[PDB]
């Protein structure tokens, strides 16, 4: 479908999406960094049961969960569920088989593009250093 997607795509819903991105672990109300991550990434609507990540795979991809819920799973056993505002994958092959619990919207990025954004943000770099305690 695109009902969720449609709530977010186009110049029309640019604000709502940017607004959404800021309320993420990594962005932490750094707007410039979202506006960049907005441009860098591709919105995807995901059906209930739809896999964004096979585990054992080498997807450099990392998804911002903008709306809905993702069920992390390892070796057959449910782990966490990430939700609106969180992210999935990395920061080695793939840890977990992430899948969608209900309709979910994500923003998909490549490790590569991600870090050239990462690496230019004093703000993010500062925030990853603070969380580096043993």
């Amino acid at each position: 479908m695109g009902a969720l997607l449609d709530r977010f795509s186009g110049d029309e819903k640019k604000g709502r999406l940017i607004e959404a991105v800021c309320g993420q672990d990594l962005v932490a109300n750094d707007k410039d960094l979202a506006e960049q991550i907005v441009a860098a990434g591709v919105l995807q609507e995901i059906a209930d049961g739809d896999v964004i990540i096979k585990q054992g795979d080498w997807d450099d991809d990392l998804f911002l969960i903008l709306a809905g819920k993702m069920q992390i799973t390892i070796n057959g056993r449910p782990q966490t569920v990430r939700e609106a505002g969180t992210h999935v994958g990395e920061l080695r092959p793939r840890t977990a088989t992430v899948s969608a619990i209900g309709e979910a919207l994500v923003l998909r990025l490549k490790r590569t593009v991600l870090d050239e954004i990462t690496r230019d943000s004093p703000a993010y770099l500062k925030r990853m250093l603070d969380v580096v305690a043993g």
